[PDB]
């Protein structure tokens, strides 16, 4: 349990590089120095933006803990934490970016395996976290690191009274109601970014006025590369009523159905030219990067 | 089957640094560049050092093919080749380096535990290469690499259908006989290497001079750390009967129970100040360097 959760000293690791920021930190590409050893092992770090007090480093770390015991091929795991004055948390690092930036910069080379196989992965790991009675609060496609093409984890997790408005649910929005049914719907969204290979959901609306235009029942249209069957998934993730919302074991069976035959519900030009995941280009690529079960 | 062996363009890598050279090639410290992708992933890079022609190629890629097809925690695995004209042959890089730099950098801080696990890792990749009746041919601790000071792997074995002289059964050195009981005999060596920290066996002996001095009945001496129990099975890796020499599968189990009681066995001075990690520094090092099954 504790064993999972390394504390690490000032002195055995190094931020080398800026990744991104986001909400509650800032995010590095750093160098973990063993003691007494040579090498440096590449890490990303979270620096929090808030300096925290030891009685409020209590807190995080008990959720700490409880981020470093997820064992699934789709979920990150926390690694690490350095409590500095500004505290800072260490987790493997992705070479490849989150899902977001990754989809935006391959627009024109993504096939519907892939994309499809995202969808089934995401799930995957969703209702892992649901099975560990572990909400997500804020999956969005800048959320689901790539570790391989074909391998993405659900990372950033669990932080609860610790907004991304266009993701969340509209009970969430009016009234902080986080539920494993309101990560569906941020699900949902996930899915309308990868479809849109990277869109901003509700562009130009301001975030103070979604909850009204979401009880008057618009939604986010639909992507031009999905079929109807793909975008009445997507509607249903939003649902008001959120017991109708589908589950996530049940989104698992429906876009593993449909990537077994991926043309037949993404429409993508040049589809049939796209790059596939060879088994000598997999086998290459897992022994490189990717030695975990799946 | 072929499925584990990538063929690679010279475009998809580059070498960026050389690490050192043997007796077949010189490698490098390389980066694969995925076709379609920005990122930029270390390697390890052998090019051969004298230039093939297409029809021997042929002889290799049957060779590289066995060599992909290894499925064992402390056996490397071939992942690539690049039929240059000169063959480059593509593993993953182990940033530690071999074990015997690593022993000859740590050697005032090697503790009875490690040496022992090493030993019995050594063994069990040596065992499996037995079982997979592929003869190793040139065990070394140059030849071990370190994943992590935890777990090390045989490399560059199976030279086969295709000197070492120090390293080398007395049957090979005279009768070109190359079995798994010499491999055995090169174990013994490796192990000497490791519990003398490195020293170079036999200096000052020409090597064209050693199959005379073994013959005599000369054999490396006891090293200063080892009991009498260890230098008593290290001996008995270099007797002239190939047939009497312990199998891999007995090195197994007696260096485990040896590594179950390592002071006993080892006598290093302030080892009592030096351990194996905690669980917590082995879950931090496979979670970033070593997701492998073991
Ligand atoms: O480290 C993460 N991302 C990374 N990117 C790159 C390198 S690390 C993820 C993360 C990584 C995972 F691998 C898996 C899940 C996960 O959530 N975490 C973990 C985490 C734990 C705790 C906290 C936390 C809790 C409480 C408080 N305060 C102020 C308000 N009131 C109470 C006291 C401040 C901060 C934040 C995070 C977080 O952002
Ligand atoms: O590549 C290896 N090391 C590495 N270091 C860093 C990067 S790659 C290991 C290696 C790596 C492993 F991971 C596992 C086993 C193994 O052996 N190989 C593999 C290999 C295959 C073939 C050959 C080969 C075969 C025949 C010939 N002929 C042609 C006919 N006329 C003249 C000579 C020349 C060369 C050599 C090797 C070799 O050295
Ligand atoms: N483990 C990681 N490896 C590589 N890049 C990472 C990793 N974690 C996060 N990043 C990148 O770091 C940047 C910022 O991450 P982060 O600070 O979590 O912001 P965010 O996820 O964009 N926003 P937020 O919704 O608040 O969590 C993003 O571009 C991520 O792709
Ligand atoms: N996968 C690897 N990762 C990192 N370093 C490596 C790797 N493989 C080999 N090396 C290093 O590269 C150097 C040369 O490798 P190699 O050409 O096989 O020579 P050698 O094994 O030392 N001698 P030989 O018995 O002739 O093969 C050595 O210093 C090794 O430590
Ligand atoms: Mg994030
Ligand atoms: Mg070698």
């Amino acid at each position: 349990n504790q064993a999972l959760l390394r504390i690490l000293k000032e002195t055995e690791f190094k931020k080398i590089k800026v990744l991104g920021s986001g909400a509650f930190g800032t995010v590095y590409k750093g160098l973990w120095i063993p003691e007494g050893e040579k090498v440096k092992i590449p890490v990303a770090i979270k620096e929090l933006r808030e300096a925290t007090s030891p009685k409020a480093n209590k807190e995080i770390l008990d959720e700490a803990y409880v981020m470093a015991s997820v064992d699934n091929p789709h979920v990150c795991r926390l690694l690490g934490i350095c409590l500095t004055s500004t505290v800072q948390l260490i987790m493997q690092l992705m070479p490849f970016g989150c899902l977001l930036d990754y989809v935006r910069e391959h627009k024109d080379n993504i096939g519907s395996q892939y994309l499809l196989n995202w969808c089934v992965q995401i799930a995957k790991g969703m209702n892992y976290l649901e099975d560990r009675r572990l909400v997500h609060r804020d999956l969005a496609a800048r959320n689901v690191l790539v570790k391989t093409p074909q391998h993405v984890k659900i990372t950033d997790f669990g932080l609860a009274k610790l907004v991304p408005i266009k993701w969340m649910a509209l009970e969430s929005i009016l009234h902080r109601i986080y539920t494993h049914q309101s990560d569906v719907w941020s699900y949902g969204v996930t899915v309308w970014e990868l479809m849109t290979f990277g869109s901003k959901p509700y562009d130009g609306i301001p975030a103070s006025e979604i909850s009204s235009i979401l009880e008057k029942g618009e939604r986010l249209p639909q992507p031009p590369i999905c079929t109807i069957d793909v975008y009445m998934i997507m509607r249903k993730c939003w649902m008001i009523d959120a017991d109708s919302r589908p589950k996530f074991r049940e989104l698992i069976i429906e876009f593993s159905k449909m990537a077994r035959d991926p043309q037949r519900y993404l429409v993508i030009q040049g589809d049939e030219r796209m790059h596939l995941p060879s088994p000598t280009d997999s086998n290459f690529y897992r022994a490189l990067m990717d030695e975990e079960d799946m």
